[PDB]
């Protein structure tokens, strides 16, 4: 490996061998069907709301999130980079697809598949990833840096449906070597969204954009239809000329054939036919190819950028609504703009690399933080793009001021912005894209007094329940299978209108968003204030026994949606106390004296009673009325955690909080698989895991990272990082269970999982507060 020195990969990048088999992978631990796409994954490409494409560490374009809200795992084998090399003085060169695998059927059988093991590495530090190719049969060593321009405090380039592939080639040998790099792409119009005739009308064209000191050559893969539908638009691939390279292309090869129409050209001398052909296809799949060829002298390096764009302007949801995607603000809505997007990337990628470096540098340069922590911190952000992210720029046929936004809970539980989960998972948005965060919270504010008296069948028990109660915050803002933003509470497994945590978490999120954006946005507090007061006032009515605290009802009525709480719980009770304190402070800011006094009165009574009911001398009891009320809950002081972040001070005595956190570390972490897998949710005082429910026996990744941040703020630095380390290890390490780029909600002691690709572990960003 002599190519690594010619590029700059951070030491904190996650690494794996190209073609590496992983032996220890986990699988779902639930009885019913659950997504398991395997460990062959990688960092995604594509902006927020753009649809994303997961290119895996083996080189394949395999995890397709282009249909917004859906996860489709299938390798489109025509989509590849390939290499040709010939040493000066040899009769023949060698050609190789850079993919550690082969197609399942006979399509593309002429191509040289099965990139060998132990011949290259994949690296990832989201939004960047890299491949290096160090192969005994390839005298010139190659590397690529691939990324999309995901940039904090930037709402423009961050939306773009584009990826850059910056290639570096170096000749460490004593002979001249001819080299070619070829990007192939299938015309994927009709891959989704088209009910019949899936390839019909697809056609490919070549664009040559020549100006002074700029030559771009690109293929635009589209359809003859000018119809404005979810399925129609364009893909583009292309390259920018640099000194010392020549460009060749092939506009049309058949992907539903043996591929030799292309490969006989590339494998001879690495130079394509430059054959244009705009003939539309009928049944055959078609694709395009863009190649560069160059001679490297001994010791010579060359850099060449390729790009990929996709202009699919319309997203459709299962309920029928069609919306324009955010990037259409910048490029247009007609779906004929893929070249413009590609050109912007090829002309500006060096600026974008610097912008990414600028935001990563403050963390990467901090030598007090271990590299493993940086691996997790950056790579967990994959989910912001990969979480079915929807970001609208108008309803088709509709202009408003704002652009509504949603991130999925996950794909198994297909709900937008699940509030009990975003309480943990929304940290990156408030910290790095706060204008999105505030928009999402205003979306929630607008739902507070919505009433839908129509009744739905509750999945868990078969009871009938009212859809949406006035004054209760919704569980979610809809499902991609139905109508995001329009039809809230798509979740029907239980009735969220009786949950005891949603209204408090809502208030805490509002005050968080004010505090973490500088305590300057009084307009945001003004917009949300009525909903905050309504939310707390409705929750107060659920206090049955008049201790000042809402009562959990002994049926799941909070985020731990099978682990029943009854009476006053540490979890909902502490969240309530913190929400009351937050509302007091908002009252002071907005000069609402009567609100300040009322919430101060409620707070003093509830605080007193919480302490009396739950403090046992070592920790806070799980609740007052359950069978295992003395269980040690990892999340017992969630309200105090948020109070620390919101700078609301002590809601509980410092000594008692410190004792509780120490107990949690000693028990839920260190007595669970030697503290190497995170914090188990529930532990009995005798040091054995609480078996009352499956959720008590699970580690929740997002709960554990949040707990780590709580410990960190309280000065328990070693405990904080040790606690988080088990989550990193299970996710990313060779000794873990292979969950990179699909961090799950939970695992059990055997390491098997529930709900891969989950929003909650974005809570790791709470460690950067
Ligand atoms: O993991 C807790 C999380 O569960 C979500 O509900 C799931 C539930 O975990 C699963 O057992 C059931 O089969 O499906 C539902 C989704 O319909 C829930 O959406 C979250 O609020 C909760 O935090
Ligand atoms: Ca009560």
């Amino acid at each position: 490996d002599k190519i690594s020195h010619k590029i700059d990969i951070p030491d904190s990048a996650w690494t794996i061998g190209i073609g590496e088999k992983f032996k220890n992978a986990g699988h779902p631990n639930v009885k019913y069907p659950m997504i398991d796409d395997s460990y062959v994954q990688g960092a995604p490409l594509g902006g927020f709301g753009a649809g994303t494409i997961g290119r895996t560490y083996n080189g394949g374009f395999s995890r397709w999130h282009l249909e917004i809200g859906k996860n489709k795992y299938t390798t489109v084998y025509a989509n590849q980079f390939s290499v040709f090399q010939k040493v000066e003085g040899n009769k023949d060169g060698v050609a190789q697809v850079l993919y550690a695998g082969e197609p399942e059927n006979g399509y593309l059988s002429s191509w040289k598949w099965d990139y060998p093991k132990e011949s290259g590495m994949y690296y990832a530090l989201y939004p960047n990833s890299w491949y290096t190719y160090t192969n005994k049969d390839l005298p010139v060593q190659l590397a690529v840096k691939q990324f999309s321009p995901i940039i904090p405090y930037n709402y423009k380039e961050t939306s773009y449906p584009v990826a850059v592939f910056k290639w570096t080639a170096y000749n460490p040998t004593n002979k001249n070597v001819d080299v070619s790099i070829m990007f192939t792409w299938q015309n994927m119009i009709g891959f989704f969204g088209k009910q019949v005739n899936v390839n019909s009308g697809n056609f490919n064209k070549i664009i040559k954009d020549k100006s002074k000191d700029s030559e771009i050559v690109a293929a635009v893969m589209g359809n003859i239809s000018n119809d404005n539908e979810e399925w129609n638009g364009e893909y583009s691939i292309g390259v920018k000329k640099v000194p010392g390279v020549d460009i060749s292309y092939k506009a049309k090869f058949v992907t539903t054939g043996d591929g030799s129409d292309l490969w006989h050209e590339f494998s001879k001398n690495g130079i394509l036919d430059n054959k244009d052909d705009e003939t539309p296809t009928k049944q055959d799949g078609i694709g395009s190819a863009i190649a560069v060829n160059f001679k490297l002298q001994p010791g010579q390096t060359i850099e060449v950028p390729f790009a990929l764009s996709w202009d699919l302007p319309i997203m459709k949801f299962g309920g029928g609504d069609k919306w324009y995607k955010m990037y259409t603000k910048y490029f247009g809505k007609n779906g004929k703009n893929s070249f413009a997007i590609l050109k912007e990337a090829l002309n500006n990628y060096q600026k974008w690399e610097k912008m990414i470096d600028d935001w990563q540098k403050p963390i990467l340069s901090n030598k007090s933080k271990p590299d493993w922590y940086k691996t997790a911190l950056f790579n967990e952000l994959y989910y912001l793009a990969d979480g079915g992210t929807a970001w609208e720029n108008g309803k088709v046929g509709e202009k408003r001021t704002n652009n509504m936004f949603g991130l999925l809970e996950c794909f198994d539980y297909n709900y937008y912005e699940t509030l009990d989960v975003r309480f943990y998972g929304s940290f990156p948005l408030v910290m790095l894209w706060p204008d999105i965060e505030k928009q999402v919270m205003r979306q929630f504010a607008d739902t507070i007094n919505v009433q839908d008296s129509s009744e739905f069948k509750v999945g868990s028990n078969g009871a009938m329940a009212v859809k949406k109660v006035q004054g209760m915050i919704p569980h979610d803002l809809g499902s991609s299978y139905a109508l995001p933003w329009i039809k809230i509470n798509a979740y029907d497994w239980q009735n969220p209108n009786i949950w005891k945590d949603l209204n408090s978490k809502y208030v805490l999120l509002v005050y968080r968003d004010y505090v973490l954006t500088g305590k300057t946005d009084k307009e945001f507090l003004k917009y949300t204030w009525k909903s905050v007061k309504t939310a707390l006032d409705k929750l107060k009515e659920m206090d049955k026994d008049n201790d000042g605290i809402p009562d959990n009802e002994g049926i799941p009525d909070q985020t731990y949606n099978t682990w029943s709480m009854k009476g006053t719980s540490a979890y909902c009770g502490s969240l309530w106390l913190a929400a009351l304190k937050a509302a007091q402070e908002i009252g002071k800011v907005l000069k609402d004296n009567e609100a300040y006094i009322k919430y101060n009165e409620w707070y003093k009574i509830a605080q007193q009673n919480f302490e009396k009911e739950l403090w046992n001398g070592e920790y806070y009891n799980f609740d007052t009325e359950s069978d295992h009320k003395d269980s040690i809950m990892a999340d017992q002081l969630a309200g105090q955690w948020y109070a620390d972040i919101l700078r609301l001070g002590d809601i509980l005595p410092k000594d008692h909080v410190q004792k509780a956190l120490k107990k949690i570390y000693e028990f839920n972490v260190m007595k669970f698989e030697n503290g190497k897998m995170g914090a188990v949710n529930g532990m009995r005082p005798d040091g054995i895991v609480d078996e009352s429910d499956i959720q008590a026996q699970e580690v929740w990744t997002g709960v554990t990272y949040a707990l780590a941040s709580f410990m960190k703020y309280r000065g328990m630095t070693e405990e904080a990082y040790n606690t988080a380390y088990g989550v990193y290890k299970m996710t990313y390490d060779k000794s873990g269970k292979g969950y990179w780029f699909r961090t799950p909600e939970a695992w059990t002691k055997d390491g098997n999982y529930r709900a891969s690709m989950y929003m909650r572990p974005l809570s790791i960003w709470s460690m950067e507060v």
